């Protein structure tokens, strides 16, 4: 099941403004972005705030800590810069920013690069210098996905941008996956063998269609750290509707559908994959008053 374990809100605020979340390196501590552009650290069990840092002058949409705990990526709604990289050792400080990229992710195997998305375009940056190494856009192969989000594969040698597979080393598009939907651009399966683009599962080796999974339509997906479970939530204000779905990552078979009966802002699992944190708005409320709910997987 998904048994509720605890709940908390942005402490001492009339309107709680949590917008996104990620577990930190420290087991019991969750990092939350807020609609006023702050980063908060909370104890997930006590529900108490520990620390607060100022990141952006607009709502944080998404954040990602590095695995080693030294770095954090944030993205905001209408700030300049839209995304930034923060150092978290010694003092919390901005290292580099990515002016117009509305989404950013670390590379996966070695976290020495950032990949940012601006519309149909990907930008790769060096973490050391902040320098833009590559711009990935091919007018002949573009799918023009409206919710494109560029990403590295597990070994960092490939990028998926706008449904196009790029070889990072040569900076060449090697394959365009055919377009089946208007919005979702896709992700790599952590197994390194498959690419999941909306409802279509493609083989990375042959570029053959392996499976169709209709329940993934319009979903953002995240895997548990172990790579055994895939979580998906349909995009619908709140980025998501009121439900998320789980699937077996080995065979794409549905496990569970959870309707939390409130709009979802974000979802994450801890490094040990024991707990799920979900940001939920207290259907289609104009009032912003989010809680973080912790669930047992
Ligand atoms: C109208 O909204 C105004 C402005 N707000 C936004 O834009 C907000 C954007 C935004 N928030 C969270 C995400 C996101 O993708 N979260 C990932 C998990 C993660 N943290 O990686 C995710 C995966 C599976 C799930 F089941 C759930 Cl519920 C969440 C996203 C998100 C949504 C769409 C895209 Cl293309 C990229 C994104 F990062």
């Amino acid at each position: 099941a998904f048994r509720p374990i605890s709940v908390f809100r942005e402490a001492n605020e009339d309107e709680s403004g949590f917008t996104c979340c990620a577990f930190s390196a420290r087991e019991r501590f969750l990092m939350l972005g807020t609609c006023t552009g702050q980063l908060k650290l909370y104890n997930v069990f006590s529900g108490q705030e520990e620390a607060s840092y100022n990141c952006h002058n607009s709502a944080i949409t998404h954040l990602e800590p590095s695995r080693d705990g030294s770095l954090l990526l944030t993205s905001a709604t209408w700030s300049q810069p839209l995304s930034a990289l923060w150092g978290m050792k010694s003092v919390f400080d901005m290292k580099h920013s990515f002016t117009e990229d509305h989404y950013v992710e670390f590379s996966k195997h070695s976290q020495d690069r950032v990949i940012g998305t601006k519309g149909d375009i990907a930008h790769i940056y060096d973490i050391q210098t902040g320098n833009k190494l590559l711009t990935l856009f091919n007018p002949d192969l573009a799918n023009n996905y409206k919710r494109n989000c560029a990403t590295f594969n597990p070994t960092d040698d490939l990028v998926l941008n706008d449904g196009v597979l790029w070889d990072v080393r040569s900076a060449q598009a090697i394959h365009k996956f055919d377009k089946f939907n208007m919005n979702i651009s896709g992700v790599f399966h952590p197994n390194g063998l498959e690419v999941i683009i909306n409802t279509e599962i493609w083989d990375l080796r042959t570029f053959h269609l392996l499976h169709t999974v209709p329940a993934l339509d319009q979903c953002r997906v995240v895997f548990n750290h172990t790579g055994t479970v895939m979580y998906g939530a349909m995009l619908q204000k709140s980025p998501f509707g009121s439900s998320f779905r789980t699937f077996n990552a080995t065979d794409y078979k549905p496990i569970a559908t959870i309707d939390v009966k409130r709009n979802i802002f974000d979802l994450c699992t801890d490094t040990k994959d024991c707990y799920l944190a979900v940001i939920e708005n207290q259907m289609d409320a104009l009032n912003m008053d989010t809680v973080c709910r912790l669930y047992e997987v």
